């Protein structure tokens, strides 16, 4: 079989989300004094393999 | 209001460079056969937001 659409009632899609929300762990590779970061905590769902 | 300076006992800056420790860890990226690492284990303080 070959798939092209998923249908998601979004109490699903937020479960969808959530996975991604227990690996995420943000971290800071470039410092040298200059230009404290800020963040930001939101993000948003670009499919399952395109 | 809004400070501009801190004073600081320089024993708590040694603090301050001592909860960097239980927040960081080095991490290698790039492998190729070429340039052995050359680790420094030092870092200094820049202050705090600025």
């Amino acid at each position: 079989g070959a798939y092209d659409l998923i249908l998601t009632t979004p109490k699903v899609v937020e479960q969808y989300k959530k996975v991604f929300e227990a690996n995420r762990s943000y971290q800071i590779m470039t410092f040298d004094g200059q230009r404290v970061p800020l963040i930001d905590l939101g993000f948003n769902v670009a499919g399952y393999m395109g």
